[PDB]
């Protein structure tokens, strides 16, 4: 399942570098990461209040808290329209949570969070993603 692997590589590396502040299909992945670095940080900067309010309401302190997020992520992501904008918001909130997790020394929860967001995205919408040319469509879309 190469789309799952490529989606996990991009989302994992984005969340990890947002948390740590430090950088680590080859071509697409690096272009897709570069785009998140641009659109993702814009989303977080622009929606800091809603993100912080949501995170405080979710009360995320440990691996059990993070593992219980998948349902609400699937409900909210599936509830609305599929477009790259809503995909980026999902990944941006993930990054915002990864940062919180690093702050409170729960950095070991960042990987299951990235796997959880990848499962949401690839398991609700792999057809749409295939039709859009997967990560190629994302890079063309955003530049
Ligand atoms: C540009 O769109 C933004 C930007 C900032 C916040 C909300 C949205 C709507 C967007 O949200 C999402 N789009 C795609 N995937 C997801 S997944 C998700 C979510 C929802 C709950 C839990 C978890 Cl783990 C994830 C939200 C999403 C959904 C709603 C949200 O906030 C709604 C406003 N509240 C008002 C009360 N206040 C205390 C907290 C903020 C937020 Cl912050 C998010 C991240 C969301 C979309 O649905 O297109
Ligand atoms: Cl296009």
């Amino acid at each position: 399942d190469e789309l799952y692997r490529q989606s996990l590589e991009i989302i994992s590396r984005y969340l990890r570098e947002q948390a740590t502040g430090a950088k680590d299909s080859g071509a697409t992945s690096r272009k897709a990461l570069e785009t998140l670095r641009r659109v993702g940080d814009g989303v977080q900067r622009n929606h800091e209040t809603a993100f912080q309010g949501m995170l405080r309401k979710l009360d995320i302190k440990n691996e059990d808290d993070v593992k219980s997020l998948s349902r609400v992520m699937i409900h909210v992501f599936s509830d609305g329209v599929t477009n790259w904008g809503r995909i980026v918001t999902l990944i941006s909130f993930g990054a915002f949570v990864a940062k919180h997790l690093k702050t409170i020394n729960q950095e070991s929860c960042i990987e299951p969070l990235a796997e959880s967001i990848t499962d949401v995205l690839v398991r609700t919408k792999r057809d749409w993603l295939v039709k859009q040319r997967g990560w190629d469509g994302f890079v063309e879309f955003f530049h």
